[PDB]
């Protein structure tokens, strides 16, 4: 059951009240990952449905589910009661606040086997403890999540989360040294559960950041339930205060110091800031970079979303130049991987953006040029980064087990070429890293785009 100082704070009548509650906890050393993924899946389950003086309320409604201290301490006490009931701490001796292998497996089993057999790995509001005691759903982070909120309510404060860019497991042991897979990942793929990491660490996988993943302590995996929140109603309509509730969420974690090794939490809040700015704070541009130093300082510039945020806020507000500056430093950190079978997230938004967003910015700076019959396609250094973007892709594929470019690439790097006039293009002085853009670079300059050449050479096995 809860302690008196946690009580108090109830009921919650409001968002700024939740704030006031994760306020509270993230001022203690353990925050109670439990309470806080309750209120949050409480919260989000209530506000996540869809719902002379106007006949109605002209700008709609705005909503709060008041939270009675009743009915949070009962869904406690349930997740508490059945985690210990399940496992018996006298049958995993436990020196050094060190966390056996076993013991860490069997909680994860437990969490597991509680789930319902049958439901969409992908389905909305099934990230938080709310969800998993309700209903027994949790999607694939929120098992690794819930996880580590078991083994905090077991009092192990050595097992933390791990999260890369797309996927979560647990950490722990002396250093956070040890590592094991608790939760599925992708569609269709085998389980690893129990496994180390060791394999896609050494496999060089986007989806394993070469090591260079996120291991948690408690304050961040509180920023990672906040990242969580997921305001989405339906695929047309997102839940005010859900924006509002995470938004706030994350300038008080950013406040505490919480963000600072935290990439993705300050992209998430730097797109939030965009839609509705707060007064007085940093502007989106300042919190993006934030998010890429971040990157550079912690992660060993191997992150590949930090500048995928930056590119997607420049392409939003038309600033031609930064957008693909920004997309040529997304290709600078994944030239270095190997394209491995469960990295599609990553293949599928590179392949966007070379097949979809680059064609249409440049395809409205091309209308903006005619119109006025300097423009970015008289850039040499905006088409320099659209070579460097397809040469650290063609740099990726070399090595990888799984091709990367295949034909349905080649049209759109001829189109997107071809935006640049020739005497545009003969003004770069660029040496490719990739073995593919080297075997063209002459035809990437001439006057004359030759296509079929192009396709050939883009095509060409690696
Ligand atoms: C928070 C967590 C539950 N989420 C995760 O996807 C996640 C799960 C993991 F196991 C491990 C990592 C995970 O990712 C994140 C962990 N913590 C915070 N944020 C995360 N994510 C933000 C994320 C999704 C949204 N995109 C938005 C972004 C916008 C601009 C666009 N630029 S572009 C393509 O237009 O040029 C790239 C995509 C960024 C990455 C994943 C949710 C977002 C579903």
């Amino acid at each position: 059951g809860l302690k008196t100082a946690q009580k108090t704070l109830f009921p919650l009548r409001s968002i700024d009240d939740v704030v006031r509650l994760f306020a509270a906890e993230l001022g203690r050393e353990e925050p109670d990952l439990v309470l806080l993924s309750l209120v949050l899946g409480f919260v989000e389950h209530f506000l996540a449905v869809n719902r002379s003086p106007a006949p109605d309320p002209p700008g709609g409604l705005t909503y709060f589910p008041v939270a009675d201290l009743s009915i949070i301490a009962a869904l406690y006490a349930r997740f508490t009661a059945q985690i210990r009931g399940a496992v018996d701490l006298s049958l995993y001796p436990r020196e050094g606040g060190v966390s056996s292998r076993e013991l860490v497996k069997k909680v994860s089993d437990v969490i597991w086997n509680s789930l319902s057999r049958s439901y969409f790995k992908d389905r909305a509001h099934i990230q938080s403890l709310f969800s998993f005691i309700t209903g027994t759903k949790l999607d694939s982070s929120g098992v690794a999540f819930a996880v580590v909120g078991a083994c905090q309510a077991l009092g192990l404060r050595d097992v933390h989360l791990a999260l890369s860019e797309d996927h979560a497991w647990v950490v722990f042991g002396p250093n956070g040294e040890q590592t094991a897979e608790v939760t599925w990942h992708g569609k269709g793929n085998e389980d690893r559960r129990g496994q180390t990491v060791n394999a896609g660490v050494a496999e060089r996988s986007w989806l394993y950041l070469k090591g260079s993943y996120m291991r948690c302590d408690r304050k961040m995996e509180v920023a990672f339930m906040v990242c969580a929140i997921n305001p989405s109603i339906d695929l047309h309509t997102d839940s005010l205060e859900l924006l509002q509730l995470q938004q706030k969420l994350l300038w008080l974690l950013y406040d505490l110091g919480h963000l600072e090794r935290y990439p993705m939490a300050l992209g998430n809040l730097a797109d939030l800031e965009e839609l509705e700015p707060t007064p007085g704070r940093p502007d989106p541009l300042t919190l993006y970079h934030k998010g890429i130093a971040s990157a550079k300082t912690y992660y060993r510039d191997e992150h590949i979303y930090p500048y995928m945020y930056l590119a997607g806020y420049h392409c939003r507000n038309r600033n031609v130049r930064e957008a693909l500056q920004a997309w040529a430093d997304t290709a600078t950190v994944i030239q270095d991987y190997n394209y491995c079978r469960e990295d599609e997230e990553i293949y599928k938004e590179f392949f966007e953006v070379a097949n979809d967003v680059i064609p249409n910015l440049l395809k409205e700076a091309a209308s903006l040029l005619e119109a006025g019959e300097g423009s970015a396609l008289q850039d040499p250094e905006c088409f320099a980064h659209l070579l460097r973007f397809y040469d650290g892709i063609c740099k990726w594929e070399e090595g990888s087990p799984t091709p990367v470019l295949h034909v349905g690439w080649a049209t759109f790097l001829v189109q997107s070429l071809g935006r640049f006039e020739g005497q545009v293009r003969q003004k770069v002085r660029i040496t490719f890293q990739s073995e593919k853009m080297k075997g063209m670079k002459e035809l990437l300059v001439a006057t004359k785009i030759n296509s079929s050449a192009i396709k050939l050479q883009l095509t060409a096995q690696s």
